[PDB]
C-alpha cells in the first residue's frame, strides 16, 4: 500500500502536463469561440504520445500500461481548456488504436496502427445505432459474409470524429441469429465505395468535437479487413470500451482539479459583506464537496488502473470509477457556478461552458444507469 | 382551503398559454439560432397584457394580484420556448414597470407609465454593481444632491436589457453615511448625457436576453426623476425583487411544466432491451422527482402570492418559493437530459439549452444562498 | 384556490390538538420509557373522535372528510410525544373502521362497528404474510369457501395492534386462481378456535406500538362475517391504503412541526464560538431544509385529501404525499439529530427516539419504492 | 502507487478478525440486548493488542503505525456485533494511551502507561464542557497552578468511560488568560478527593458503551500528574484527535463491510414479484451507492494513515475521512433498512442498531460541521 507515483510516473504526467499548457491551450480560446477542431494540432498531440497507449514500440508506441496512460490523460485535461480536443483524441486512441492494436491481424496492423499511433490518420468507432444504444448487442447493421468479405449495410450514430476520420472501426452483425456472439469489428476506409459519412451535426457540450451519422450502403467488406476472429466483435467492443471508460475518464479528473483550483482562488479574492465570500459555510461547504469528490474518484481511478495493469479483474472498479468521475464532474461544475454567482455567465472564464463539457461525460462509453447495472452484475444480483 | 383555479384564473392562464403558443413560438427556433430579441415580438407581448401586471387602468393595466400575474407568467413559460425573452419582458414588468406603478409621484407616472405597461418604451433595473451583488446596500453609485437634483457617477453590472432599453430605473447613493436607508431610486431616459449604456455582453444562458454594464459619469438627474422618497430607494428595490421573486419565477414552473410532459413522451416511446425506457427504475425514479417537484414548487408559489394578494407577510413565502423553483428547475433539467442520452444533444430539442436557461434562475433576484438567509432571518436564527 | 382552514377546520385542529396535549401526552415520558400501549387511554381516545373519521352519526362518528380527519390526525402528531399510540390508534381507524363502514354488510356494521367507533373494541388489519409484502396480491392465506361460510388458513406477520386486539379484519384468497381479483376480507373475533394470535414482538421503532404475527389453523369463518362481496376483498385493502397513506401520514407532519418548533429554540438559545449555533450556515442550511419540507408536504398532504373530498382521482396524489411526508419525516430527524450534537444523546429529549420513530414511516401501508411505482403507473410508466 | 497490503498487514488484519469473530462477537447479543460492557472482556480485548497502537516495546505495545493500528480496527468493526464495546476500547486507545505515550515524562509513563496497554487499567478522556463542545478552546474547568500542583474544578459530560475507568486524562485551563495555548493535561486517579464522577447516563445510540459527566470540586494534582508541558494541553488533545479521527473511525469501514455482505445476501434471496428484490433498480441502486461508499471510504483512511506514517502534513486528509467514512456509515445504515422493509425491525439481527450506532459518528471527535472547517482552513478559506 503506497500513494505516491514513481519517478516515473510523475515525469509523464508533468511531460503530459507541459505539452498541454504550451502547446495545446495556447490560442484554445479562439478554437474553442470559432468551435474549430485543428486537425493539424490533433496530429501533434498524437504524434507527441497521445495516441500510443499500451502500443508496443514495434507500432511507435510508448507500452503505457493503463495507470501511465491515466495519469497523461489527466495532466491533458487538466492543462488545455481545448476539452473538445483532447475528447476526440482519447477517443480514438481507447476506441480505435487499442483494439486494433490487441485484436488485429499482423497484416492490418503493419498496413494501419503506426499511421494511427502517429496521427497520420484519424480513426473513428462506430457501433452504436438509432435503436442501440445502451443496448448495443441489439445493433442491427449487417455484415453478411460472401465470397470474398461481407457486404455491409446499417446506420451509425453520434460517432464522434466521423467527419474528421480517415478510417471506421466499425461493429456489425455478421451472424443475426445472436446478439454479443453474432458481431465482429472491420476496419474500413473513407471513401470506399457505399461509405456515407454525414455531415458534422453541431451540439452544444464538447461543441468542437466533431461527430456525425455514417451510413452503409452495400459496402464491399474484403475478409483481411475484419478486426480479430468471426463474431468477436461484441469482446472487441467491450475491451475497448474498458479502456475508454478507465482512462479517457481521467480527462474529466484533471479538469476537476482545475476547476477547483480556479474556484479556490475565487473564493478567496471575491468580498461581500466585508468578507471573502470563501467565509461563508453555504460558499465553502460546496467548495469542500468539491474536495471531497476529486480526491476520492482519482483514488477509485487510480485504483482500477493499477488493478488492471495487476492483471486483475478490474470491470467493476472501472465502473465505479467511470461513474463517480462523471457525476463528480457535473456535480462540481455546478457548484463553481453557484461559487461565482453572476460572474459565472463570462464566456471567457468559461465555467458554463465546463459544465456543458462535463454532461456528456454521463452518457458516454455507457451510461451511468448501465454502469450501475454492470456493477449490480458483479454483485451478483444479475443472476 | 381549496385547490382549483376560478374562472377567471382558468382564463387568464388559458388565453396566456395561447398567445406563447401562437404568437411568441412562433418562430423562436430562428430567433434563439441567431440570438435575436425581437423588440417588435416584445412589444406585441407587452402590450396583450405581460407588461401589465397590478397597474390600474388609468395606466394601460389589468389590476391583476400577483396569483393572476403568476399564473400569466406560468403560462408564458409553458407555451414559448423563447424563454430569453420571455425573462426579458418579465425583468421589465416586475422590476421597473411595478416599482414605478407603486412608488412614483403623479408626474412621473403621467409622463412614463402608460408607455412601459404598453411596451411603448423598454425600461432596464438597474442595481448591482462590481462590488455589490448579494451585498446590494454596499452599492457604490452616488447620487449627489446638487441644485435642482443630482449629480451622478457609477457602474452597474449585469443589467438586463440595458442594450435596448429606452429609460433605466437606478438606484444609487444619497447619502454615503448609510447603506440601505441610503439608496435613492431614479429614473433616467437613454441618450441622457454621461449615460454610457455598455454593448451587449454574450452569454451561453439566456443567451438572447441582452444584458450590459452601464457606467454614469457625471449626469444630472433633475428632482422631478426620483421615484418616491429621499432615501426610500433600499425599500424600493426590495419591494420589487418581492415581485420578481414572486411572480417572474412563475416562468420556470410553466418550463417544467413542458419539459416533464416532453420527458414522460420520450420515455414511454423510446425502448431499450425491449422495452419502454420508463419501464426502468433508474429512469422512471428521475421522472417521478420531476413530478413531485412540479407539484410542491407551484403550489409553494401559489400560496405565496395568494398570501401577498391577502395582505399577509409573504417575505419568507416568496423566498422559499424563488428557491424551490429554482432548484427544481436545474435539477429537472437535469433529469430530463438523463433521461434522453445521448438524444438529448439535438439542438432543435434544446433540452441543454433547457438547463442553460434554468442555471440562472438560482443566481438572479437574489442567490439562493441568500433566500436561506432570508428565511433564516425570518425564523428568528440572524437576531 | 385558497390557503385558510375553514373556521369548522381550525376548531377540530385545536381540539384535537388540545386533546393531545392535555390527556394523551400527560405521563406520556413513563409509558414510553416502560414500552407500554395503555389501552384504557387508547379507549379515551378513540371515543374523542380519533376512530371515527367518516363514519356516519347512525354509528357513533363524525361523517368527517380525509382533510378533516387528516387534520385531527396532525394535530395529535404534533401534540403528543406517545406516537407509538397515535399509530396503533390511526391504524385501528383506517386500516379497520373505514374498511367495514363502507363495505360491510348492515348486518356486520350493526354488530360491530360503533363498538369500533367508541374504542369498545381494538381491531386489527391482517393482510401482509411472509411471502406477501409489497406483492400484497402474492398472498398465500385461503379462506376456500365450504358450507356455511369458509375455512381459513394461513400466516400474517407485522400486524400492528394484533397482541390487543378483540377483532380482526383479515383478507385471504377465495379464489386462488386469480391475485387481486382471488381476495376477500373477513371479521373473525380473538378466541375463535384456530386463531393463534403471536405474542407481541418488540422492536425499536414505534416501540411501544404492539405487532405480532397471527396463525391461521382451520378457522371457520360464518358467511355472515364477509365484508362486502366475494373477491372484493383487493379493492377493499386497496381503498383502506388511500385512507391510510393519505390520513394517517398526518401524524408525522405534526410530528415535522414540533420538531422544527424544538430544534428552531435550540438553535437560537446554544452558543459555541460568541454565537448561536444557528448563525452558522452548516446549522441554519439544515434548518431552512426542515422548514422547506414542512411547508411542502402539507400542502402536497392538504391538496391530496381535498381532493378526495371532491370526488377526484387522488390516488397518484395520496403515493405523492406519503412518499414526501415519511422522506421528509426522516432527513428532519436526522437534521434535528445534527443540530444538537451530542445533546441529542438525551433519552428525555427523545430526539433518537423520534428518528427511530419515524424509520418505518417509508415502509408502512406500501413502501416508498412502491409508492413510486404506482406514480408511475399513473404517469403512464407502467403500460 | 500500490494498492495491496503487505504480507504483515494482511496477517494483522486477520488475526483481529479472528479475535473479533471467536472471542468478542461470542455471546454478543446478549450483552447488547442486557446493556453490558463486560471489562473482563474488554481487558481481553486490550490484552490481546486493541489498547497498543503506536506504543513501544517498552511499555507492552507493538510500534504500529496509524495504517496497522486502522487495520487491527476495521477487523474489530467487520467481526463483532458489540460495536459498543469496541467504541470504548478504541476511545481509551486513541485518546488516552496514545497521548500520555506521545507527551508524558518517564515517570508517568513508567508508572501508568503499560497497565494502560494491557488494559490493566481503564482510562476515559475528559475535554468536553457544557459551554465547551465544538468550541472545545473554550473550556472553562480550571487547574489554577498552587505551591506542589493545581487546585482543579469543572465539570466535564460526554465522558466516554468515565463510569468505569480508573484514570481520567483531564484537559483544564491553567491559563485563563488564554483559550488553545492555557491548556493543560492531566492524569488524575479514580477515588481522588474531590473528584465526583456521576452515574451512566443512558443512550440509545452505542448504547452498552458507558459514558457520564464528571465534577471536580477542589481537587489537588500533584507537579508530577501534568502530561506535557504547561500549556500544551491544546496540542495534546489535537494529537490524540488526529489519532482517534484517524484510526478509530475504521471501526466504521470494517461496520460497513459487514452491512454490505448481509444486505447484498438478503436482496438475492428475498423475493417479490417473481424476483429477487435486488433485481428492482430501486433496491440495487441503493446497494451500489453502499459500495461505492465502502470502496471510496476504505481508500480516504488508507491514505490518511499511510501519510501520517510517512510523516507528511496528515491533518485534513483525516478531516476527510473522519467526514466520509461517518456520512456514508449513516447512509448506508438507512439503505440497509430500506432494503429488508419491514424485516429490518427485527432486532436480533439489529439493522435499526446498527443505524442509531452509526449516529453519533458524526458527532464524536468533532462533529462533521467542524470537519468542514478543518478543510476549509488548510484550503486557505478561513484566513
Ligand atoms: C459525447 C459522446 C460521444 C459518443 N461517441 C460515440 C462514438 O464515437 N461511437 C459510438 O458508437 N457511440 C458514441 N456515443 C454514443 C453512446 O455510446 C451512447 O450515447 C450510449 O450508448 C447511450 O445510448 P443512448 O444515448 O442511445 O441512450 P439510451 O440507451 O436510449 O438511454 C436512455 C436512458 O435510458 C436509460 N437506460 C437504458 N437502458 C437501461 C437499463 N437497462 N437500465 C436502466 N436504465 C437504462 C439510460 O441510462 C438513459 O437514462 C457517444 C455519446 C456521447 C454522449
Ligand atoms: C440572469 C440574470 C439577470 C440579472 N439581471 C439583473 C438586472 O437586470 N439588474 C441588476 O441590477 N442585477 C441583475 N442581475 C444581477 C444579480 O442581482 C446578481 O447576480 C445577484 O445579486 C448576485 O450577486 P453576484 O452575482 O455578484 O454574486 P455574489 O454576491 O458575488 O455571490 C457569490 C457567491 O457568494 C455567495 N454569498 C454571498 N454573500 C453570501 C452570504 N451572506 N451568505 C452566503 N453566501 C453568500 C452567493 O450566494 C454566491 O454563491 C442579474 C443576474 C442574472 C444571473
Ligand atoms: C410500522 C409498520 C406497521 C405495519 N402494520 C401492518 C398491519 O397492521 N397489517 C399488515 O397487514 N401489514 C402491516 N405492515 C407491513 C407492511 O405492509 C409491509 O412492511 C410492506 O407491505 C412492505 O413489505 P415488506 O416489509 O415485506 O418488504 P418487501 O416487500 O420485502 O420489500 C423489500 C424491499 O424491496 C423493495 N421492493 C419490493 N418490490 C419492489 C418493486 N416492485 N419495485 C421496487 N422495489 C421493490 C421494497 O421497496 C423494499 O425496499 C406494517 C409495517 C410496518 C413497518
Ligand atoms: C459517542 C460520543 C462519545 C464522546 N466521547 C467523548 C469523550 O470521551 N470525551 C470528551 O471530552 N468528549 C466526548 N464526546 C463529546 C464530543 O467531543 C462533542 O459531542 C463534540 O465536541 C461536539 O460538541 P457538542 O456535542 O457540544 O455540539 P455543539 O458544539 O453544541 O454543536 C451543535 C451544532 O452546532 C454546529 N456547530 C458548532 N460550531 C460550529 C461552527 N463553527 N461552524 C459550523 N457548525 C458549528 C455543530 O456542528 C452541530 O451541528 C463524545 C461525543 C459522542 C457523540
Ligand atoms: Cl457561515
Ligand atoms: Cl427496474
Amino acid at each position: 500500500m503506497d500513494f505516491n507515483l514513481s519517478n516515473s510516473q510523475s515525469d509523464i504526467y508533468e511531460s503530459a502536463y507541459r505539452f498541454a499548457c504550451d502547446v495545446l491551450d495556447q490560442d484554445a480560446q479562439t478554437r474553442i469561440s470559432q468551435k474549430i477542431l485543428s486537425t493539424e494540432l490533433w496530429k501533434k498531440a498524437a504524434a507527441y504520445g497521445f495516441a500510443h497507449g499500451p502500443v508496443s514500440h514495434q507500432f511507435g508506441g510508448s507500452e503505457l500500461g493503463a495507470l501511465d496512460t491515466a495519469l497523461m490523460i489527466e495532466a491533458l485535461g487538466k492543462g488545455s481548456r481545448d476539452i473538445g480536443l483532447s475528447f476526440s483524441l482519447c477517443a480514438h486512441l481507447c476506441a480505435c488504436v487499442i483494439p486494433l492494436y490487441r485484436f488485429g491481424s499482423s497484416e492490418l496492423k503493419d498496413k494501419y496502427l503506426e499511421s494511427l499511433v502517429t496521427g497520420k490518420l484519424i480513426a473513428a468507432n462506430a457501433a452504436t445505432e438509432p435503436d442501440a444504444g445502451s443496448d448495443i448487442y441489439n445493433m442491427q447493421a449487417t455484415a453478411q459474409p460472401c465470397e470474398g468479405g461481407y457486404i455491409l449495410n446499417g446506420k451509425k450514430i453520434f460517432i464522434t470524429n466521423a467527419p474528421i476520420a480517415d478510417v471506421f472501426i466499425i461493429y456489425a452483425k455478421t451472424n443475426p441469429d445472436h446478439g454479443f456472439l453474432g458481431v465482429s469489428a472491420f476496419l474500413i476506409e473513407k471513401g470506399t465505395p457505399g461509405l456515407n459519412v454525414g455531415e458534422v451535426i453541431p451540439k452544444d457540450c464538447l461543441s468542437n468535437c466533431p461527430w456525425s451519422e455514417i451510413v452503409f450502403n452495400d459496402i464491399f467488406i474484403p475478409q483481411s479487413q475484419r478486426i480479430g476472429m468471426e463474431g468477436a466483435g461484441g469482446a472487441i467492443f467491450h475491451d475497448s470500451m474498458i479502456w475508454e471508460k478507465g482512462c479517457l475518464s481521467a480527462l474529466f479528473v484533471g479538469g476537476l482539479a482545475r476547476l477547483l483550483e480556479t474556484t479556490l482562488e475565487y473564493a478567496k479574492a471575491r468580498q461581500q459583506f466585508g468578507k471573502a465570500i470563501g467565509q461563508f459555510q453555504s460558499v465553502s461547504n460546496r467548495i469542500i464537496d468539491m474536495k471531497l469528490r476529486l480526491e476520492q474518484c482519482r483514488l477509485m481511478l487510480y485504483r482500477a488502473c493499477w488493478k488492471h495493469d495487476q492483471g486483475q479483474d478490474a470491470e467493476a472498479d472501472i465502473a465505479m470509477s467511470k461513474l463517480l468521475i462523471s457525476e463528480y464532474a457535473v456535480q462540481s461544475g455546478l457548484d463553481a457556478i453557484q461559487t461565482f454567482g453572476g460572474a459565472a455567465m463570462d464566456q471567457e472564464l468559461g465555467l458554463v461552458r465546463h459544465l456543458l463539457n462535463m454532461i456528456p461525460s454521463r452518457i458516454f462509453s455507457g451510461t451511468n444507469d448501465i454502469q450501475k447495472e454492470i456493477i449490480a452484475r458483479k454483485l451478483g444480483l444479475r443472476g
